[PDB]
């Protein structure tokens, strides 16, 4: 069957990890354990297409960023994370988004911006400032909630659709 390989990246304590662990495992993890490299794999069906979503869940600790060449290398698609009560993690994307576009060597990788932990209420990156950042790189941006489970299915099950569009 089709395997689509995705890779979750963004800066520390976003919620790479909740949100990876809430689409594959359904529940909310509350503590903050960073991670250092992780891969989920689970058959799913989207669209009517019966398919194999592997996914690397990759550390936004900067101590771990010589280990960004060897995944981006790999990835299909890439799920650019940062929270929305984080206005530097916002400012961070533009540093993944680059380095994704030199390793790929491309201006066109499959990738969708999503601003996390749309539950919290201490929000410093409005929406259109996000909107604004997607457009620029050609992609959709989604707000998530890795607590309360809202927009997780359709952030990976968009990125999908866009690996599908390459
Ligand atoms: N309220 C709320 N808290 C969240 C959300 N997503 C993650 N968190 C919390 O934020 C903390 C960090 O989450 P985590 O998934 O570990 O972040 P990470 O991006 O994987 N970190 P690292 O890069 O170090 O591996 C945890 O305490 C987690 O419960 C969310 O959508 N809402
Ligand atoms: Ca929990
Ligand atoms: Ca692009
Ligand atoms: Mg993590
Ligand atoms: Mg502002």
């Amino acid at each position: 069957m089709t395997e689509y390989k995705l890779v979750v990246v963004g800066a520390g304590g976003v919620g790479k990890s909740a949100l990876t662990i809430q689409l594959i495992q359904n529940h909310f993890v509350d503590e903050y354990d960073p991670t250092i490299e992780d891969s989920y794999r689970k058959q799913v069906v989207i669209d009517g297409e019966t398919c194999l979503l592997d996914i690397l869940d990759t550390a936004g600790q900067e101590e771990y960023s010589a280990m960004r060449d060897q995944y981006m290398r790999t990835g299909e698609g890439f799920l650019c994370v940062f929270a929305i009560n984080n206005t530097k993690s916002f400012e961070d994307i533009h540093q993944y988004r680059e380095q994704i576009k030199r390793v790929k060597d491309s201006d066109d990788v499959p990738m969708v911006l999503v601003g996390n932990k749309c539950d919290l209420a201490a929000r410093t990156v409005e929406s259109r400032q996000a909107q604004d950042l997607a457009r620029s790189y050609g992609i959709p941006y989604i707000e998530t909630s890795a607590k309360t489970r809202q927009g997780v299915e359709d952030a990976f099950y968009t990125l999908v659709r866009e690996i599908r569009q390459h």
